[PDB]
């Protein structure tokens, strides 16, 4: 648009072009995004609008709604990286772990907030996850999922990935709670220990027969109800549960009690994110700054 001038595209996100550029009145620089067509549903436009409304210190604030000309532009406050490419250069290395005990229990405040107002992200993944050079991280995204449905194929036709998807979703469960943002948590928690993706499917199937030879295939005693999901099939391998601390070696005890309970098959019975908390894997916690280069 035209109070803003581009200085650059930031990438091929899942609704349309994300850029930097500066708000040519505030002379603040922004992160925006063109989203997206018939003339942009008015439910979208209430959906976005209450976004705009909760505010915390760990989701990635939503400055303003620009729907000019039957077009939709968020525009979000700018954060430098995200945790993508911070693995990435800490491949070697590793984040450590007082750095990851720091994300996660902020992670875990953002969410806890978002969740008391029954509010869900529906899809965490760590291209979505912004930090900055003072130690914060952010949720970039919250609520978008449920104004505009999550694709498939992005709009260069990227394939969305199914790699943090909560097992209730894979089996075609409708209804989501606030449980599949904590499944997502626990699998992106995993990966930052053992540097390597948790469950990387490729396929819906694939996917969810990951997710059972390493938690082992569900059955009415873990997961009640289970057999009766959308997708759910009687022919399903069955596989048994591999032991957790074969799974995300070095993780400490509180640690693997930790990710045990944000990986439960149940989403009744997964932790949530105000209860976690309080888990005894957050007593020492601080908050140490990161190294990143700019």
């Amino acid at each position: 648009m035209e109070n803003f001038q581009k200085v650059e595209k930031i990438g091929e996100g899942t609704y349309g072009v994300v850029y930097k550029a500066r708000n040519k009145l505030t002379g603040e620089v922004v992160a925006l995004k063109k989203i997206r067509t018939e003339g942009v549903p008015s439910t979208a436009i209430r959906e976005i609008s209450l976004l705009k409304e909760l505010n915390h210190p760990n989701i990635v604030k939503l400055l303003d709604v620009i729907h000019t000309e039957n077009k939709l532009y968020l525009v979000f406050e700018f954060l430098h990286q995200d945790l993508k490419k911070f693995m990435d250069a800490s491949a070697l290395t590793g984040i450590p772990l007082p750095l990851i005990k720091s994300y996660l229990f902020q992670l875990l405040q953002g969410l806890a907030f978002c969740h008391s107002h029954r509010v869900l992200h529906r899809d965490l993944k760590p291209q979505n996850l912004l930090i900055n050079t003072e130690g914060a991280i952010k949720l970039a995204d919250f609520g978008l999922a449920r104004a505009f449905g999550v694709p498939v194929r992005t709009y260069t036709h990227e394939v969305v990935t199914l790699w943090y998807r909560a097992p209730e979703i894979l089996l075609g469960c409708k209804y989501y709670s606030t449980a599949v943002d904590i499944w997502s948590l626990g699998c992106i928690f995993a990966e930052m220990v053992t540097r390597r993706a948790l469950f990387p499917g490729d396929s819906e199937i694939d996917q969810l027969f990951r997710i059972f030879r390493t938690l082992g295939t569900p059955d009415e005693v873990v997961w009640p109800g289970v057999t009766s999901m959308p997708d759910y099939k009687p022919s399903f391998p069955k596989w048994a549960r591999q032991d957790f601390s074969k799974v995300v070696p070095p993780l400490d005890e509180d640690g693997r009690s930790l990710l045990s309970q944000m990986l439960h098959y149940d989403p009744n019975k997964r932790i949530s994110a105000k209860a976690a908390l309080a888990h005894p894997f957050f007593q020492d916690v601080t908050k140490p700054v990161p190294h990143l280069r700019l």
